[PDB]
């Protein structure tokens, strides 16, 4: 019953980010050509529908299963992974010198969209294994990558990141987990991580631990942290799994949701390890890993719309209940399909707007990510480098925030029904609400973009995607189709500059404004990169519309959505706009211990 | 862990609302003295903290048990409502004539306030028994009061509302249980009713069901609807439980949350019920128990920030992670509690706001409540029911969508930690998400306020609350200690009328424009009356400590919050408003067809 989205897909690639000439203008992307890719979309549309979306409910209801033998995924789940395995997908978006199939990165990340909307739980196997491979490939020796980076490649192993402790999650520079060098040039790990995802199961033939640990009489705090390769089993002479390395799951979480993702207490028993990247470096090289995790989270939030709006236009159009307000609209039923009622109405565009607007977002950061990768051009490479770390933190903690509220919206439209659990929406909601959390919060999200990425670049990040606004509005201000979007995008485009140059003023005063603002600096963000999405979808929806498409209806959905978007969605700026600029005394002014003082 | 806010009830009760001048001015209330009402408080927040608050986890955790024979409920409830019982809490505020203590309902419902926040799913086998005494209370014949009323008042018999079938929720009008009358004066009621909270369990010695059913040859949709009293056990000579009825549960659902309330599929097979009130008025008389349900629901609302705030509060002191952007706090410590981080402080700060605003605007209501039961003067009665009237949907609507929020600010202050179960944050979320769906679903509750409530009184409801806060603008906009809140609020008043104005013209021209505006119109106006009531809580505090207060913390901290809440809160009302005015057209536009052409 999920049907992937592969018109919309097609939609923004190709037509709205022209990701032919993208593909056309990279090296090693030239036989990514028109045919093998809709090929490849289409086989991976069917993986989805048919093996892992009908094993969702079942991952939520069963979930996994702890014994010190080992864990236990649902029924269904292995065999999945087996068919995902022999299907070659986890070597699609990979360098073929390590046994990849070398396709570009943004082909890979559609096959994760429909992983992610079809079976989340499932999904989060092979994505983690996805950021072990990317740190494998960037800070990995040569041997490394021969042992450890094939058998990823391949999927005959999966990866995991290790960081975690009981005592801390966002603040790294406190783990205690130790490495103690050995003689023979590797590490004796020992320390317990918590929350690690797919720390232990039964679905693979190794699982590759990449974990935080301290080396002895390192420096304080993250200048002191280094990364470590901590396999479950240790290669044997000819690279398969070996001897039991000194690695167990102690126990798994109960959880809310995402219950077919085994959540671990991994035990690190002076385990056997090996050094990744320099000494002391752990956090530069764990964040290419958390980087990957970043942007798959933001595909989750993504996908939890998706899933909202897939099951509310379902409903919409099947659940009789009341009557139009300007008359019985099926007066032949003994009610109207709630789709009549304006305020089921407002609901489904509200997760449609945002489903296909960060769609749109996800993709164009996708190229960013193709041009890093593989462009000979070094200024070409740098701006998209500040692209893609600018969009980074936006898209992983808005699309969560605005999927989370997606979610709920599909709940809503089912009115009582929704929260009944052979439904799917109410897991639709308990399965979003984790994505706010983990790979960095919604709030070191926007601690990430205001102070790192927008305050300590002097904006040149932001500037990057405002002159592509600018250049837009210069373009489209008199075109009759869209003029309508173009006079509230340039105001919006000219505040967000004035907004930073405001806050970053404050901050300069005081520091606790780079807090103080940084949600609603982030929210505000995501709103205004999706009122540009928004105007440029509606502008090349008039083109298509004026060229004669057959598919006029399609196009003409585009317009009103993106009429939607900017005239109820996009004003919730105001109230980010003023509370930003309402400075951090409000915040920080009530003494800790006055907070409670009505009991 | 649970803690009663007992200060914060006073407060708002005894110095924000003159509670104690209230029940002076009330038939039957002089009694209702301070020392008398501050016992039976105490007594009642007892009761929650030892009794019913340690079952919450377990209420989740267990859920309730089908058999063909019966529902069992979880380990210790039904101990508790024997204990509930045992105390007399069930008849505190019911009619001395009918087994009553008499006491004003606004006090019962401080004590259904700590029910709730303790266990919510507990609280609803007695809070639903409330809504069936309201209703034989208002409608019953004296003999359905000598049998029905006295055993519901004593807490040996437990009172449902029976609605809801698979085809209808909200559309009444489309029930087909059929009541068919006998020649013994009595009706053999059969049906399938489902969603009947309380409809099987094993805590009473009966259960009441109030049911909507249709006569035959009675008049298409809701004035074809009558009103049924149809017990478990029918009534023997000595009035207490006899000949089992032909009432059963088929099955109870698999939900969401609230595990411990049996949410119940109820087979009546031509069951033996008793006509209340006059033939084809069962809504109007049914209504007596919705609204008991909707101010209810708007406390279950309230419970849900409070205890997230409760949460949050004791984490944020508690949990230390990072350090204070303005130099570390605890230089001692590891890192600083995370309550010195803005964006911990703004998560605090709203579920402060919203509990401590809503749980003013709650006692406002309260007060009609007990003008409407008690006073002599039509005049004061007419206005009390009017002001009651416009605040219900308000209150349902408002306190639930803000609790769900609250809720999950508590949620995201625990980090990853929040989605474990063992911390009760997130079964916190998952019992509220309900309270948006039933006793009319937010849309349900926009349509009453805007529809019914104002535009039908031409806005004379809503011109007693603005009198209100121009009244108060009037004597406050020179006070130096509340003008920064008087200039705004006084601004936002005027524009509440302007805006009802504007919405309602727009419903002249298109009664599409109703549903288009109605959920914006009812937020906005739930911000507006916190507004008021955050500004009169500020004038309040201002007053206290120039009188020279020896509780200087307390009233300082509700100026922090009336601060935070006008200018990082309230401003979401600049996001409502131009929602509103954009009109339906940007709605209604799509055609049916077109919402999901990107598959
Ligand atoms: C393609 C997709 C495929 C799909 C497939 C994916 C699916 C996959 C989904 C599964 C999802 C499960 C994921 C659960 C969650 C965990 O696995 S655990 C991860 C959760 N925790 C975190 O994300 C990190 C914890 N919190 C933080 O980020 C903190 O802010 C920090 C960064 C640790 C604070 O450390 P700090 O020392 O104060 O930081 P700071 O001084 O600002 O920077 C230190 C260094 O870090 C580096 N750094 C800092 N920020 C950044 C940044 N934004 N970027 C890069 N480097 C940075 C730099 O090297 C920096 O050095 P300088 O350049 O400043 O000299
Ligand atoms: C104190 C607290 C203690 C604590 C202890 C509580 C804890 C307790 C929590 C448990 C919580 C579980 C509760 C689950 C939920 C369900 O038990 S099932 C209830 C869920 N469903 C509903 O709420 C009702 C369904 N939806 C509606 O409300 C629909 O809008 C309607 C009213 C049925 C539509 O019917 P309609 O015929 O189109 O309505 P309309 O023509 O506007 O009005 C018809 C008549 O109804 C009456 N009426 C309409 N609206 C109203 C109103 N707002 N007010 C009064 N009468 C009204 C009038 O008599 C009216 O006649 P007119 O005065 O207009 O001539």
């Amino acid at each position: 019953d999920y049907k992937a989205p592969l018109r919309d897909i097609r939609f923004v690639r190709d037509e709205l980010l022209g990701y032919e000439a993208h593909y056309q203008s990279l090296p090693g992307a030239e036989d990514a050509t028109p045919d093998m890719v809709n090929a490849i979309l289409e086989e991976g549309a069917k993986f989805c529908e048919q093996v892992i979306a009908p094993l969702n409910r079942v991952g939520d209801l069963e979930g996994c299963t702890w014994s010190a033998d080992g864990v236990k995924t649902p029924t269904g789940f292995k065999e999945a992974y087996q068919q995902f395995v022999e299907g070659g997908w986890p070597s699609l978006a990979h360098d073929v010198e390590h046994g990849g199939q070398g396709l570009p990165e943004s082909l890979g990340l559609a096959i994760s969209e429909m992983v992610g909307q079809a079976n989340w739980s499932w999904g989060m196997y092979p994505g983690l294994s996805h950021g072990a491979m990317n740190t494998l490939h960037a800070h990995g020796t040569a041997e490394q990558q021969a042992t450890y980076l094939t058998k990823l490649v391949s999927g005959e192993w999966t990866g995991t990141m290790c960081l975690t402790e009981p005592h801390c999650g966002t603040d790294l520079g406190m783990l205690r987990t130790k490495a103690e060098p050995q003689a023979d040039g590797s590490y004796k790990v020992t320390g317990t991580k918590i929350f690690i995802s797919a720390g232990e199961h039964d679905m693979a033939d190794n699982i590759v631990h990449i974990v935080l640990a301290r080396l002895p009489d390192a420096p304080q705090g993250t200048k002191g942290i280094s990364l470590f390769i901590v396999p479950k089993f240790l290669p044997n002479a000819e690279g398969n799994a070996g001897e039991r390395n000194a690695v167990s799951c102690g126990s798994i979480e109960h959880k809310m949701g995402i219950h077919g993702n085994a959540t671990c207490v991994m035990n690190f028993d002076a385990a056997t390890g090996f050094l990744i990247g320099p000494p002391n470096k752990g956090l530069n090289c764990m964040f290419t890993f958390m980087n990957t995790a970043r942007l798959g989270t933001a595909l989750q939030g993504l996908a939890h719309a998706e899933v909202g709006f897939q099951g509310g236009i379902a409903y919409a159009r099947e659940r009789l209940q009341m009557r139009s307000l300007t008359g019985p609209k099926a007066p032949e039923k003994p009610a109207d399909p709630i789709i009549v009622h304006p305020d089921v109405r407002r609901m489904l565009l509200t997760m449609k707007a945002f489903a296909e607007g960060n769609r749109a977002m996800l993709y164009f950061a996708a190229k960013q990510v193709d041009i890093v990768q593989r462009s000979q051009d070094e200024e070409q490479k740098k701006a998209a480098d500040s692209m893609l770390a600018f969009l980074t933190p936006i898209a992983k903690a808005f699309m969560t925030e605005v999927g989370f509220e997606s979610a709920n919206h599909g709940v809503q439209i089912f009115g009582g029904h929704g929260f009944i659990a052979e439904h799917g929406m109410e897991q639709n909601v308990r399965d979003s609400r984790i994505s706010m959390l983990y790979a960095g919060t919604t709030g070191v999200q926007a601690l990430d973009l205001l102070g790192r990425k927008v305050l300590m670049t002097q904006g040149e990040a932001l500037k990057g995607f405002t002159k592509i606004v600018h250049k837009f509005c210069q373009a489209n201000e008199a075109n009759e189709a869209v003029k309508e979007f173009v006079a509230p995008l340039a105001q919006l485009n000219k505040e967000w500059g004035d907004l930073t140059m405001k806050v970053g003023m404050a901050a300069m005063k005081d520091r606790e404004e780079v807090g103080a603002a940084s949600v609603d600096y982030l929210m505000y963000s995501g709103y205004a990169c999706l009122a540009y999405f928004w105007a440029d979808m509606a502008r090349l929806a008039a083109e298509k519309l004026a060229a004669g498409t057959g598919e006029e209806a399609f196009y003409k959905a585009k317009l009103q959505t993106a009429r939607f978007y900017f005239q109820r969605i996009l004003p919730r700026t105001r109230a980010h706009v003023a509370a930003m600029l309402s400075g951090a005394n409000n915040l920080m002014e009530m003494a800790e211990e006055d907070f409670a003082l009505g009991y």
